[PDB]
C-alpha cells in the first residue's frame, strides 16, 4: 500500500462537449487540479480524492470561459471548486476503472473513469515513484443542474478525457 | 462555395507522449484562420488554414513558453503553421483532407480524417455553416521538433480538430 500525490502540472480533466447538435465538437481542459491516490496493487483496490478549480477552465475563446463562470451555467461564484471520490478496481494485474461519485455544481452524482493506460517508473525529477494514467469517462451535464443549450438542439453528454500523474509520497 | 472559418469554433487540438507512455498531454492553439471551397456535385473541395503558435495552451504556461523558443517551435522564426490540401468524398459525403502541413518551415504531407461533417443553417449569421470533426497523426520529428527524443519521448503526436465554416 502506498499514497501519492497528484502533480498539479500533469494532472488535468479536458473535455469534449458538443456545439449545435452536432455541428462540431467543443474541446478544452481545466488548467488546476490537486488531490491524492492510494493504492495497494497486492489487495487490488486504491482510491481517488481530486479537486478542480472551476475558475481554471480553459476553452480556447476567453469570452465563453468567463460566461461558463456565471450563475447561467458553473455558478462558480457558489461553487468554485469540482470534487471526485472514487475506489479504483482491477481487472488482472492493473487497474481498470474508478467507480466514484463527482459533485459539480453543487450536486453529486455517480461517476465511472475508465483507465485506458497506467504506468509507474521512478520519476525522472524527483526519484519517488509516479504513476501515471489515461482515464475517459463521459456523463450528462443536465444531471448536475447544467443545462444550457438543450433548447436549441445541443446534447448533454459530455466526454472526460483525463490525464493524471501522482508521486508517490 | 466558399466558406471563411469562424476562429470561435476553428481549433487543431492534440495529443502527445509525456515520458514514454506515463500520460499523454493535451492541449489546443487558441487562433486559427483560413478558408474552405467544397463543389458537392463535383466531390472536391479544398482547406486552407493558418494557426499562430503563440496561441498554444496546454494548461501549463511553463510549457507553452518553453514550446516557443528555439529547442521546439521556434515561433520567433517560424510563428505560424499553416495546412493545404484536397477534400476527398466516401460518395455524397467529404471522408478526407489529402494535403501538406508546413510546420517548423518543414512541409510533409499530412492526411486529415474526417469523421463528422454537417451543414445547416447559422442560428445568428443566416448563412450556411459547415462543421467537421477531423483526426490526424504525425510524427514530429518528421518536421525537426525531436525533443525528449534522447529521453524515451513518443514522437507521435495526434491531431483533433474542430473546425466551422460559414459561407460567404
Ligand atoms: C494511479 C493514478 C495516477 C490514479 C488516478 C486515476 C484517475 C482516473 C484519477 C482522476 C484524476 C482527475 C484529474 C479527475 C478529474 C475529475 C473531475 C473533478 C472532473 C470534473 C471535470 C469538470 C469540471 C467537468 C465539467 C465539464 C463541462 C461541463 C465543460 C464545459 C463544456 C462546454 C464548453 C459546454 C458548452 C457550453 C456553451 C454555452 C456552448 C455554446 O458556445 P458559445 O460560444 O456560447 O456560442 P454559440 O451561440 O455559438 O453556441
Ligand atoms: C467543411 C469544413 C469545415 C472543412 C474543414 C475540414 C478540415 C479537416 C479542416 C482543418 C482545420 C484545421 C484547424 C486544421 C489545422 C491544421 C494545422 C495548421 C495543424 C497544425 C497544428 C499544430 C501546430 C500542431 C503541433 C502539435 C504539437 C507538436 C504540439 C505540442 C505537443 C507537446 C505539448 C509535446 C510535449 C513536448 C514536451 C517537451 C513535453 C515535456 O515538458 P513537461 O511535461 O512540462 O516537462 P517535465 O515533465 O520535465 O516538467
Amino acid at each position: 500500500s502506498a499514497t501519492y500525490q497528484f502533480d498539479p502540472s500533469h494532472t488535468y480533466p479536458s473535455f469534449e462537449a458538443d456545439h449545435f447538435g452536432g455541428l462540431s465538437v467543443w474541446r478544452g481542459k481545466f488548467d488546476k487540479s490537486s488531490g491524492t491516490v492510494t493504492l495497494d496493487r497486492a489487495a487490488k483496490t486504491g482510491t481517488v480524492d481530486v479537486t478542480t478549480d472551476i475558475a481554471s477552465i480553459h476553452t480556447g475563446s476567453a469570452k465563453l470561459d468567463e460566461h461558463l463562470q456565471t450563475a447561467e451555467f458553473f455558478d462558480a461564484a457558489k461553487f468554485p471548486q469540482a470534487n471526485y471520490k472514487g475506489t479504483i478496481k482491477f481487472d488482472g494485474d492493473k487497474p481498470v476503472s474508478v467507480v466514484g461519485n463527482l459533485t459539480l455544481h453543487g450536486v453529486t452524482k455517480p461517476l465511472t473513469l475508465k483507465i485506458d493506460s497506467f504506468k509507474c517508473m521512478p520519476h525522472p525529477m524527483l526519484k519517488r515513484e509516479v504513476c501515471g494514467v489515461d482515464a475517459v469517462g463521459e456523463f450528462s451535464r443536465d444531471d448536475f443542474g447544467l443545462d444550457y443549450g438543450k433548447q436549441y438542439g445541443f446534447k448533454m453528454k459530455t466526454k472526460l478525457l483525463i490525464t493524471a500523474e501522482a508521486v508517490k509520497q
